[PDB]
């Protein structure tokens, strides 16, 4: 689980997000082109503050072992996080690319896996804070994984929420109202954002239907102010084209202004699994 920098061969840039950057590399310590391909995450620019967040992120990933969470492999130290490489990339891109070939039953299979991954985080009192299809990865056609933990926090021992306000662009169109108004993040705000993930899936990532596109439409520098007002006024993302009522109702329940009335991830998984069965 200690990887030597000299043996990591760069192949391509996989993405940037939240001050981190990820590369596809081949780890080839025998220098004979037989090593495995791995994903390598590094800081875009290493502050001492950002370095300390990165170290906690590594600890979090390392503590997670679950079929629907990307596998930690080790570190390389300019500290680098080494992970398994998932060959189908981000669910956001995969879904868009194969939309004509992925049915509702398959979306619910992915939805179910995301819920189980999230329930597992919950058991460790981890709050993901960045649930979005762009952060979900595809291992194969039957299996997705939560694939990034850059914003993930551990709840204090004595509170059910964690207050945090970072510099940078926040993904406001996936945020719960209380995250926008009070900077409070909790299992319940992860549930809110999960409802946005579910919306993303059922729109098949159609560009004009993205959460920023739909909310901007509804609002017409103070964008956060008007987003807050819209949500307090029960403005919501619409039912996606083709989305059944019972699935849209899962979304609308995740999007409760009342924090304590949102479903649990365990109940989300049950409902999804039941609807899946009914469809099969
Ligand atoms: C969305 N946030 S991010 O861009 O910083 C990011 C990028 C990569 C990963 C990541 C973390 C751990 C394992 C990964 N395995 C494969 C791919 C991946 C593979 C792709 O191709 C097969 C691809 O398409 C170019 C892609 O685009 C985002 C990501 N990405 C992996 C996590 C976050």
């Amino acid at each position: 689980t200690q990887f030597e920098e000299r043996h990591l061969k760069f192949l391509q840039q996989l993405g940037k997000g939240n001050f981190g950057s990820v590369e596809m590399c081949r780890y080839d310590p025998l220098q004979d082109n037989t090593g495995e391909v791995v994903a390598v995450k590094k800081l875009q620019h290493s502050t001492e503050e950002h370095l300390r967040d990165f170290e906690r992120e590594i600890e979090i990933l390392k503590s997670l072992q679950h079929d629907n969470i990307v596998k930690y492999k080790g570190v390389c130290y300019n500290l680098k996080l080494i992970m398994e490489y998932l060959p189908y990339g981000s669910l956001r891109d995969y879904l868009q690319k194969h939309k004509e070939r992925i049915d509702h039953i398959k979306l619910l299979q992915y939805t179910s896996q995301i819920c189980k991954g999230m329930e597992y985080l919950g058991t460790k009192r981890y709050i993901h804070r960045d649930l979005a299809t762009r952060n979900i990865l595809v291992e194969n056609e039957n299996r997705v994984k939560i694939g990034d933990f850059g914003l993930t926090k551990v709840l204090p021992q004595d509170k059910e929420y964690y207050k945090v306000k970072e510099p940078g662009e926040s993904p406001i169109f996936w945020y719960a109202p209380e995250s926008l108004t009070e900077s409070k993040f909790s299992v319940a705000s992860d549930v809110w954002s999960f409802g946005v993930v579910l919306y993303e899936l059922f729109t098949y990532i159609e560009k004009s239907k993205s959460p920023p596109a739909e909310f901007m439409r509804m609002i017409g520098q103070m964008i956060v102010f008007h987003l807050i007002e819209l949500l307090k006024n029960n403005g919501r993302l619409p039912r996606p084209d083709g989305c059944p009522d019972e699935i849209y109702m899962i979304m609308t329940e995740c999007w409760n202004n009342n924090v304590n009335q949102r479903p649990s991830f365990r109940d989300l998984a049950l409902r999804v699994d039941q609807i899946r069965d009914n469809m099969a």
